[PDB]
């Protein structure tokens, strides 16, 4: 029922609340990318459809991670928040540098329903997913510090990851 | 209602599923701690009570993090999972080295109810919390690979953090 709200409220208060309003800053701390033009300074939250290698042609490549985001809690607990920047080759053209995130709260809905159907039907989850994605927007859409600092991207086997991502970069 | 299950099912499939059965291994990869006895190789999930400095006497200290756990998914997405090891001073006696985690799915219930009461009441949440802790156990309690690799610890202002942790280490 209204549990997809709890997952979306946890993806925000526990992650996107403080990594999004500092994304630009943190990216401007990583030397290897500061003077690297054609780097869309925005977090792309990637959403897969259906069920189970998104890189056949091998256009995408891990190029490192941004400077961690030291956040201490309660005056004792330290936690680092870094992001993985990838390089997407546009044929012979210049390559692109983006930040992609494989959404964990959503993936745990796929993983669960494949391992615990009784608790989460593959269909009962399909409703929980559509609510999560639409709830996640309405939360961020109401946060000025996180506004325009992200983008939701959906792909599939027929929707090649490298292709769809290159499409989103020309319009960002 | 039955949403706390979704939070507990996401903390497992998205984190505890693969960091817990490898904790011992990862800790035995971090040079600074391999030859360091009095290091309880177990993850302590810390739970705070009520609402808002857990270190007055300053007995606890960040001593670094374990070797990250590179986990790639879909053949493209890289993600690092490290843990923060702290040093708890046992008076003039030898010091202890443990792994403490400030639980993210639970903290998002506290943070939320302070910022969005209408969506999550202080009481409606207090139920969601007690269910989460009881749900999280039965999931881990049913996974032999995660069994005995963790421990739930609860504290409060009257329950000094450095103090409560030292009793849990001597009783392991
Ligand atoms: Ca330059
Ligand atoms: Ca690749
Ligand atoms: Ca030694
Ligand atoms: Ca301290």
């Amino acid at each position: 029922k209204n549990v997809a709200d709890g997952l979306a409220w946890s993806y925000y208060f526990g992650y996107l609340k403080f990594v999004l309003p500092e994304l630009e800053k943190q990216i401007e701390k990583t030397s290897k990318f500061r003077s690297k033009e054609k780097f869309v300074k925005k977090m792309f939250i990637l959403i897969p459809s259906n069920c189970f290698d998104y890189d056949p042609q091998n256009r995408i490549t891990f190029e490192g991670n941004t400077e961690p985001l030291e956040k201490t809690r309660g005056g004792v607990f330290l936690r680092h928040y870094k992001h993985s920047v990838y390089e997407i080759k546009d044929g012979e053209n210049e390559p692109w540098f983006c930040i992609m995130e494989y959404a964990t709260p959503l993936l745990t809905l796929y993983d669960m329903s494949v391992a615990q159907p009784g608790e989460l039907s593959r269909e009962e989850r399909d409703a929980q997913v559509v609510v999560f994605l639409r709830k996640l927007q309405d939360i961020l859409e109401g946060d000025r510090a996180c506004q325009g600092k992200y983008e939701l991207v959906t792909f599939s086997p027929d929707r090649d990851l490298a292709d769809v991502m290159l499409r989103k970069l020309k319009d960002s």
